[PDB]
């Protein structure tokens, strides 16, 4: 198991534009295209991201390419964020993946705001952090996924994902 496989399980893979859990136009492996309600705006963003007239559909390879970019960007966003980096630096390899997963789903700004949880993680107070992370809109809206990520932080293993 690794970050790529983990996110592929959490996000799925769809080759045609779809709406995410929040109703936003997305494609591929959780690649958000836009928060606008216009499908046209989405199709436009899509063609700009792929470099061709897609007509709303992409290939597996193209989806995997967006995915690569997106994982890379998440890690880079973490490393450049004053609030996140120290947390990430303090964690083991498995747990790092859990943090990347959250940033991928919610953005750096989104995660950077889980101040209290962040501190607990940094202190290695696993059970406490697990509890605190659960008190969030994230957990209430996407509980199955949140549970997997939270168990990952709690145990430092990939058990939520065999
Ligand atoms: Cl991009
Ligand atoms: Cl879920």
């Amino acid at each position: 198991m690794n970050i790529f496989e983990m996110l592929r399980i959490d996000e799925g893979l769809r080759l045609k534009i779809y709406k995410d859990t929040e109703g936003y136009y997305t494609i591929g492996i959780g690649h958000l295209l836009t928060k606008s309600p216009s499908l046209n705006a989405a199709k436009s963003e899509l063609d700009k991201a792929i470099g061709r007239n897609t007509n709303g559909v992409i290939t597996k390879d193209e989806a995997e390419k967006l995915f690569c970019q997106d994982v890379d960007a998440a890690v880079r966003g973490i490393l450049r964020n004053a609030k996140l980096k120290p947390v990430y630096d303090s964690l083991d390899c498995v747990r790092r993946a859990a943090l990347i997963n959250m940033v991928f789903q919610m953005g750096e700004t989104g995660v950077a705001g889980f101040t209290n949880s962040l501190r607990m993680l940094q202190q290695k107070r696993w059970d406490e952090a697990a509890v605190n992370l659960a008190k969030s809109r994230w957990y209430n809206q996407t509980p199955n996924r949140a549970k997997r990520v939270i168990t990952t932080f709690r145990t430092g293993t990939w058990d939520a994902y065999k």
